[PDB]
Formats: structure tokens, sequence, C-alpha cells
């Protein structure tokens, strides 16, 4: 029984393990350079969620010897001011990545801002043309939530080409660039929305499974195909240990591989993104 | 049974009103809308493909500079060209004609290409763009079905769609076309298992292999809504990329081939090219 259960795509450990190699890059430069590679972490106004993500990534910076330059904008923060701090901070040299903390407030045109950022210093992997570049092959920086995710995938020695993956939720930032990485990695893919139709039949089509709903247990254990692979990318505090988009309760008797929540996707986005700065700043400074 | 969605007759109508809004624009600016086309090396289905879409921008009134360019062609000279055309301001729209040369690096060559001329939609940027819901102009034959499906009146949200087939200029663009119409998207491509299987679970079937009749008939759900986006040219007529001898018993609405999806690809571009001499002549 013990050897039936499930693996734990244990994400914080991988993420530990990056991070190893991270600074040890980082020391490297800022020893040949004299230069400190620097994330530009942009937080507008009060969400406590998002100040927290922020913290975390600034934490991360710190851990691999890097910094952030933390910009804290006002919640009234217009379209138009947000802009001129982007480009601000694409034509500041010592700035080698941007992060935008979604969700910004929503009179701000978020996807306008995300596209404001230089290709350059995407490395959160926002940007329109950062996702067509990923989607047709093309070198950019990956949307960091499905990009930890791919690299949790290939870590734990998961086969992705000709399997069936079905990613609920489509968004701009998470649910699309999953779809077009798991596609890039020869899988069949469907994406599914809140509009679909039959939902726990093509979830129960799944071998691969990602929940990307942002809705607290939507993914109902009884959807999941005996042996998928299941990745919950979602995240809901909760007393007594936050829970995701799928129901994990007993998911081990299920798949053969899972991502806990907390402690799976959650680590590896936040490395990912330190990891795509360490890469901006390595090519900036070479 | 099936209705006949008849990409011939939606082209012709649709030309209508672009001859119109071209003749308003040059008796207003003086100036002739136009569209280079750029046909490198001597595959004989291109040169076709290129002077029939010549032949559309005429027939709407634009002009089109015809740009000719040898087989061995290199990327570098490609781009070169690219970029003489994006700086050149007596062209609104530039169409580089698929496929180029196998030793030029087409992706980079399509990306070249100036967001506010690329009117057949083969840029990253666009279909970046397009994708994240953002103007742009899109990918000529997928944004042709979608508007066949939508002037024929096809529900699309909460249909399960599969499209066969992910090019970066078709299949790719189409899945993402479909899903902001909110279908159900599954794409598929020579790696997917159980292919008639998916196949037969398609209230919409976009079929974009490029294999002469592939998907076959028996793998379609009765019903569906079948759109063949290929063409293989055959003495006594043309075949797509599905079997659709006696597809008019299954399906709700089909595209023959020819006559379907192939003049809204054409008419697709003269729109766009269209749009975009307005934006920089008016
Ligand atoms: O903000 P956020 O973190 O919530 O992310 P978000 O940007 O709201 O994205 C949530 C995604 O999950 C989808 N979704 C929400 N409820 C669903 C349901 N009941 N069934 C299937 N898909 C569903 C949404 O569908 P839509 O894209 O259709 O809203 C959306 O694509
Ligand atoms: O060049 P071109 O004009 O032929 O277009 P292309 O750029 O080769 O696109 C053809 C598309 O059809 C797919 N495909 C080819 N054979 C298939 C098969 N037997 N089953 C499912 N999908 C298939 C290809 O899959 P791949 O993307 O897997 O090659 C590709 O995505
Ligand atoms: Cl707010
Ligand atoms: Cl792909
Ligand atoms: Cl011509
Ligand atoms: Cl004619
Ligand atoms: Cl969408």
């Amino acid at each position: 029984f013990q050897g039936h259960m499930a693996l734990v795509l244990d994400g914080r450990a991988l993420a530990k393990q990056i991070e190893e190699n991270l600074l040890v890059r980082v020391e490297a430069l800022k020893a040949k350079t004299g230069r400190t590679p620097i994330l530009a972490t942009i937080l507008v106004g009060d969400d406590g969620a998002s100040a927290t993500y922020v913290r975390m990534k600034g934490n991360a910076c710190r851990r691999v010897g890097m910094d952030s330059l933390k910009i804290e904008l006002p919640q009234e923060t217009t379209t138009e001011q947000l802009l001129a701090e982007i480009e601000k901070l694409n034509a500041n040299p010592d700035v080698h990545g941007i992060l935008l903390q979604h969700p910004v407030p929503a009179q701000i045109d978020e996807r306008a801002c995300f596209d404001a950022i230089s290709l350059a210093k995407d490395v959160d992997g926002v940007t329109c043309l950062g996702f067509g570049r990923m989607a047709m092959g093309e070198a950019a920086y990956g949307s960091a939530t499905p990009a930890g995710i791919m690299t949790i995938l290939k870590e734990n020695n998961i086969e992705i080409a000709g399997k069936h993956a079905v990613v609920v939720g489509r968004s701009a930032i998470l649910g699309k660039p999953m779809a077009m990485m798991l596609l890039q990695a020869n899988a069949t893919v469907t994406i599914c929305h809140s509009r679909t139709q039959n939902l726990p039949e093509l979830v129960k089509q799944a071998d691969i499974i990602v929940g990307a709903v942002g809705k607290a247990e939507l993914i109902q254990k009884d959807w999941i195909k005996q042996g998928a692979v299941v990745v919950d990318a979602g995240f809901h505090p909760r007393d007594g240990g936050g829970v995701g988009d799928i129901q994990l309760q007993g998911i081990e008797e299920i798949a053969s591989a899972y991502t806990p929540v907390p402690g799976g996707v959650g680590p590896m986005t936040i490395t990912t993104l330190i990891r795509q700065t360490v890469e901006a700043a390595e090519k900036a400074l070479g």
C-alpha cells in the first residue's frame, strides 16, 4: 500500500534545490562585475495577498544573493501613471527584471501595463509578445506559474508527450500559457473555462489535470482518472492549512502523482521568477 | 441535410463593401492602398496563391506590390526586404507567402513584419495580442473561418471544438479564436493518441493537418459543424483534410472543398489590408 500511493511532486524541495544553484551564480556575477542583480517589484494598492506575495518574492531574491527594488503605488494609481513607472524601470540599466504583482486595482488596464514591460525584463512572463514567442517555440521568459509547473513535471520524470492534458481555467497569465507549454511538450490539450459543458467528463478523460480556476476545491476528486497526474495551482487560505482548486483529501489513492497545497506549485512560481531574473542579470551584465 | 457554409458567396458579399470603402478612401486621399506580396522561390502553388491574392486586391480597388525573390534567398536577405517594406510609406500591408524555401527561418521573417502591416496575421506579437484579447490582425485562414461561422449563425459558445493540427499560422490561432468565442477547445496533433475518439466528441471539428482526407467521415459526430481547411489538388476537383463525400448526411453544417475556407482566407487578408490602409491614410 505504501508503494502504490501517489508520488508527491515536492515543489518546496525543488525550489530550495534550484535556489542553491542560483545563489552560487549570483555570487559569481557579483564578484566578476561588482553589480547585484535587481528585480523591481511593483505593488499597486493595499491587497493583503498581493503584499504577501511581493514580500515572499523579495525574500527569495535575497536568499539567492540578489535584491529587490520595492515600488509601492497607491490604490488609485491610473493606467497612465503605472505605464510611466514601468517605462522608468525599463530605462534603468540597474533593473534586470520587472514584476507587476497581479491583480492590480481594477481601474487600471492591467494588460496594457503588462505589455509595457520590456521583453528582456519580462521575468514573470506576462507580455503578449512573450506569450506569443513561447507559443511558437521562440526564446522568451515563461509565465512563472506554468513554467514552474513544467519544471516540476520534468524534474519528476512525468511523461507528457502523447498524454491528454486538461487545463481548467484560461487566464492570460496561467491557464493559457499552461496550455501552450503542455502543447509544446506534445500533450494533447483541452482548455476548459466557465462556459464548458460536461466538465466532470472532460476532467475524467485527463491523464494530466491542471486546476487553474481560483475557486476552492472546485475540481472534484471523483472526476479524476485513476493514475492521473494532478496539478493544483490554486491557493485559498484556511484555518488549519490552505487548500487549492482541487479536492486533494485522499488524492494519494487516486493520482499517480500530485502537487500538494501548500508546498507544490506555490514555491515553484516564486523560484521560476527569481531564476528568470538571474538569467536576465547574467545576460545584461555579460 | 447539412447547411453548406458557402465561402465563395460570403467572399463576394464582403468584397462589395470593401470596394465601396476603398473607392471612398482613394477619392478622399488620392492614394491607392497597396499590399506588398512576397513570393520566395519556385513553388507553383505559392505562385498561384499570390496571384489570387493580388487579383482580390484589384477587385476591391487596391493594388499590389509584387516582390519575387529567388529560391536560394537567405534569411538575412528576406529580413532586409521585409524591413524595406516596413519603412515604405506607400505599402500598407505585407504578405509573406508560406511556405518559404527550407533554408529560410520563416518564423524570424514573419516576426520582422511590422504589427501595423501584418495583414495576414503571422507575427508572434499579433498572435499573442489576439490570444489575450488585444487588437491585432488575425491569421487570415482561422479569422476567415470565424467569419464563416458567425455569418452562418453557428453556435460556438459551450460547444466542444476539436482542432486537428497546431501550426503557428493555422491550428494554434484557430484554437485561440474558438476559445475566445467560448468553445471548449481540444488541440490535437501528430502525437495525439485516440484521435478518432477525440474527433467523435467534436461539436465543431477543424481539419488543419495538410494531409488529404486524413480525418475520416466515420469519426464525425452526428450534427457536427465540419470545417476543412485543407486543399490538395486532384483531377476533377481538389479535396481537403477531411473525407467530405457524404458529409451532408452527418454534419449540421460544413465547408465544401473547394469553395469554403479558401475564398475566406483571401477575403480576410484583403479586408485587413483595407483596414490597414484606412488607418494609415484616413
Ligand atoms: Cl483596489
Ligand atoms: Cl506546440
Ligand atoms: Cl499579383
Ligand atoms: Cl478577379
Ligand atoms: Cl479566451
